[PDB]
């Protein structure tokens, strides 16, 4: 009774079938003839300068320790180009084409780039950072850049010529900027003077000053280049520009690639210590993104297609730039927020584009209802069909809003599972062809083989089961290794032989559906992004009256989790509002805003500890739920501290 059938104007209109049967066909093809299946999509699909020798074996993989190395490498012996698959191909057939329909934050600010004209502003920069900055195949550079244009001209032009981007969200304060250039080890940085986030001034290329002098402090010498949006080394890019050569706007060689030659490098939080560099290749990152836009959302080319995701995410590489337009996509880039000039906005550019499918996160569902329908209502959705949430779970009530009042109840929706490590989406429903059970992400894409193991035997669960998610073969968009870092990447995702795990929890019913529970490690999902407990704590820990902390997640209603702090100050501290806004300040300069605490409790007597000095999260993680019945606590070393505890929350409610 729980289950929403598809329209059936998407079913007639589905690339797959009107029907389940036609994905399920489709899926046990992609597992029984995987090679196959894989061979005829990327040879469909995408253009190679090489295609790899012998269709049977477009994939080799080790995913057990025991055997030897954990790797696997995709289309081995092809040769392609991402920038020629998502730009030069498209021409001159759809040059007029639009590519992304723009608007910044001011609704003022509007520009239509068709393909034609993202070529050119690609040849451009991707001339500028050959002939001036001297980047070359392998080189890194980094982003700092707002949803403008540029970012995504900056991410392909970078991949015209073989270097290797990483995107820093434009969030991240100038410490966190600045750790990332430094492990990337990137020649160039690649910013904007400024951006706008409602009345909010964004301006991003004095926080990147503040990045670079701190890692010039470091040794490091790293150029910038900055878009004028809104000087040392600081070069504009009107000037790099100015001295281009008229051939130089016109022309610029394709770097044709090997298919595990690396493609970006997207830093993410961990269960424990720093975030690492995700690495991700060409050939497989390229087709898996490519293929799951297409069949996720059932993109034809007469849809209008709106993420609202930031490029610094995986959501913003996969389904804003290389995904979309890689299909030769018509898309909406907006640069601004939500809520402003009010709560309309989103809805206003959903009819000013006529936009068919859209794609955005749970946390910002939430917060359109606090804002009532009537900022929904006035607005025309008769062009939507396809919905699309991402980053967390979503509950019922939001997955029935976003498709009765924002998708007017003629609209399936795609709540699809995945992670940065995956490329793309793993378990999605599929429009016209997958009945819809609100919250759960359905079924496994094609290839892709989930599994729940069971938490204390580590064995498949058949049938309805709840345990961890693990994934028991490779796909073509599966990250490749951790930067510089192998042996992490192995620890972290194949501690169980013949696996991925992937840190999440979660259940499988009597269909065959799952339902993600949330991550089983320390790592917590803060409105729709990913951060770690250790990272925050060392941030709080900087703090030069703070002596230890330790940060668990705990149940929010828009958020789905918030940061709680349990921390112990310097002896004679006077706790005082200031102080504990001081502490504030000091993880969003670490880290940014999206790591700010929302509650910070003082541990009176002390953190739980055992005897043997582990802190007991356990203890923390009840408390801060209002959990005090699941708590054996005589092994603490000062048993005491669970009634301080106990008492401090329920005397900050
Ligand atoms: C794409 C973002 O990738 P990341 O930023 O690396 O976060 C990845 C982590 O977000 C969570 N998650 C993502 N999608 C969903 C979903 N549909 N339902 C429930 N939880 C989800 C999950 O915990 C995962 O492991
Ligand atoms: C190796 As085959 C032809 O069964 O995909
Ligand atoms: C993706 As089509 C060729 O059916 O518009
Ligand atoms: C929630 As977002 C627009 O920073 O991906
Ligand atoms: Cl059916
Ligand atoms: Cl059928
Ligand atoms: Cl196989
Ligand atoms: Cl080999
Ligand atoms: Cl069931
Ligand atoms: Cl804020
Ligand atoms: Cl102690």
């Amino acid at each position: 009774s729980n289950v929403v059938e598809p329209t059936e104007a998407n079913g007639k209109k589905s690339h797959v079938g009107p029907h389940l049967g036609s994905r399920m066909r489709i899926y046990e093809y992609s597992i029984e003839h995987n090679d196959a299946f894989w061979a005829e999509i990327a040879r469909r699909d995408f253009y190679w300068k090489t295609t790899w020798p012998d269709d049977q074996h477009v994939k080799s993989y080790n995913f057990d320790k025991s055997k030897g190395p954990i790797f696997v490498k995709w289309f081995e012996g092809a040769v392609t180009n991402v920038c020629y698959n998502a730009l030069d191909r498209h021409l001159p057939a759809h040059k007029d084409r639009v590519c992304f329909y723009f608007e910044g934050n001011d609704p003022s600010v509007t520009e239509a780039v068709t393909y034609g004209s993202m070529y050119t502003r690609v040849v451009e920069l991707a001339n500028v950072l050959k002939y001036q900055y001297g980047i070359a195949k392998g080189d890194r550079v980094g982003l700092y850049l707002p949803m403008i244009p540029f970012a995504a001209v900056a991410m392909l032009a970078c991949a015209r010529i073989g270097a290797v981007i990483t995107v820093i969200f434009g969030g991240f304060s100038a410490q966190a900027l600045s750790s990332r250039l430094k492990d990337a080890q990137t020649k160039l940085l690649i910013t904007a003077d400024a951006s706008a986030r409602g009345t909010k001034p964004i301006p991003l290329k004095d926080v990147a000053d503040e990045a670079l002098k701190e890692c010039e402090e470091e040794g490091m010498s790293i150029a910038c280049l900055v878009a004028e949006n809104m000087m040392k080394r600081d070069t504009w890019y009107g000037d790099a520009l100015a001295r281009l050569t008229p051939e130089q706007h016109e022309e610029c060689p394709v770097e044709w690639m090997d298919a595990e030659d690396v493609l970006f490098l997207l830093y993410t939080s961990g269960s424990t210590g720093k975030p690492k560099a995700i690495v991700h290749t060409t050939a497989g990152y390229m087709v898996y993104a490519s293929t799951t836009f297409m069949y996720s959302f059932d993109y034809h080319m007469d849809d209008v297609y709106f993420c609202t995701a930031d490029i610094g995410w995986i959501t913003g590489h996969s389904y804003v730039v290389y995904g979309p337009m890689i299909h030769c996509a018509t898309s909406v880039l907006f640069e601004g927020v939500p809520n402003y000039p009010d709560y309309s906005r989103w809805w206003q550019l959903v009819e000013k584009y006529k936009v068919s499918i859209l794609y955005t996160a749970p946390t910002a569902i939430r917060s359109l209802m606090q804002a009532g329908d009537d900022y929904v209502k006035v607005g025309n959705r008769s062009t939507l069909r396809v919905l699309g949430s991402v980053g967390e779970p979503i509950n019922v009530e939001a997955w029935k809003w976003l498709r009765d009042v924002g998708g007017e109840g003629h609209c399936d929706v795609s709540d699809t599972w995945w992670q940065t490590e995956t490329g793309g989406h793993m378990i999605t429903p599929m429009p016209g062809c997958t009945p819809m059970k609100p919250g759960s992400a359905t079924l496994p894409f094609f290839g892709v083989q989930p599994v729940i193991l069971d938490p204390m035997k580590l064995h498949e669960k058949q049938g309805p089961a709840e345990g961890l998610l693990a994934i028991r073969a490779p796909w073509p968009g599966m990250a490749r290794t951790i930067y510089g870092d192998h042996a992490r990447f192995e620890k972290t995702y194949f501690g169980v032989d013949g696996y991925y795990m992937t840190g999440d929890g979660a259940r499988r019913d009597s269909d065959g559906y799952y339902w993600i529970t949330g991550r089983v490690d320390d790592v917590l999902n803060v409105s729709g992004h990913r951060i770690g407990t250790s990272e925050i704590e060392d941030a709080v820990n900087t703090h030069p009256a703070v002596v230890e902390s330790a940060v668990v997640g705990f149940p929010h209603n828009i958020k789905g989790e918030g940061i709680y702090v349990f921390l112990t100050f310097r002896q004679g501290t006077e706790v005082t509002p200031e102080l504990l806004a001081a502490v504030k300040a000091t993880v969003r300069k670490v880290i940014g805003p999206l790591a700010t605490p929302d509650v910070m409790q003082v541990a009176r007597v002390g953190l739980p500890k055992t005897r043997s000095g582990k802190i007991v999260r356990r203890i923390l993680r009840k408390v801060s739920a209002g959990q005090y019945t699941e708590l054996d606590t005589s092994t603490l070393a000062n048993p005491d501290v669970v009634e301080d505890l106990i008492a401090e929350h329920q005397r900050l409610c």
